[PDB]
């Protein structure tokens, strides 16, 4: 796994056995050796955007973070050889549905704090207004 | 593509680009073509259980159908060999983001529909509360002026 990173040329970029071994060998890392790893593949070609697209995923990184890795991995696709393809999808649907998944999770966040201040203001409300209305009640048989 | 469903044996189920080329098929197939396909590949062996699974996985299929497919080679997993065990889990980790995310959208419209019955009861109360404040504030306001120009 030490040797499978520095591999470069034709036939290593086109062989989907490769990628495969290169998203084996990430999983076996601690998240925190993946993030560092993914700082030396910074060139912007393709080859080094999906090898520290595959080391950063494995890492605990933000869902914004993930946003822009999804983002990062969708822009080169149409440099992705034809035969990795295939491998390149499976592994870029993984990524998008977890940020659904951090998407879906923020909604239901959303409506969880909107509603719960919304209940809680009517319920302030519904004290002022009821004795209010007590007070006016009392004021008239005065 | 219509081929390669048909193929058995130890250097086809031991071949990850086999089940890759099988998962580029099942993309290219209509629901119908892929429900079909799968009725053929049941007798309960990890390689067949795999192929429906695969096939199944965008035949338009219910959260529950989705969750026996993935129960089912889920229970063959150890039997998967070395080789393609990477591209499992990947598959696997696919189909049980899926099953997450039904979990989610059914968590957020329980919320959604518990929370709007409660608010609009309470919305109603709060409409109904102001008239009658209102009504009795003017009656108030009225019969105190009354009484104030008498005095």
């Amino acid at each position: 796994c030490s040797d499978i990173w520095a591999l470069q040329g034709k036939s290593t970029e086109t062989n989907p056995l490769y990628w495969l071994r290169a998203m084996d060998c990430a999983d076996r890392l601690m998240p925190a050796q993946s993030r560092q790893q993914a700082r030396q593949y910074d060139d912007g070609s393709w080859q080094n955007t999906f090898k520290q697209g595959i080391l950063l995923a494995d890492a605990k990184i933000t869902p914004y973070e993930r946003r822009q890795l999804v983002a990062r991995i969708e822009a080169l696709s149409t440099e992705i050889p034809a035969q990795v393809r295939p491998l390149y999808q499976l592994w870029r649907d993984g990524q998008a549905l977890q940020l659904q998944l951090a998407e879906e999770r923020q909604r239901y966040s959303k409506l969880q704090q909107s509603s719960d201040s919304e209940l809680d203001t009517l319920r302030q409300q519904h004290h002022v207004l009821q004795q209010q209305l007590e007070l006016t009640t009392r004021k008239l048989e005065n």
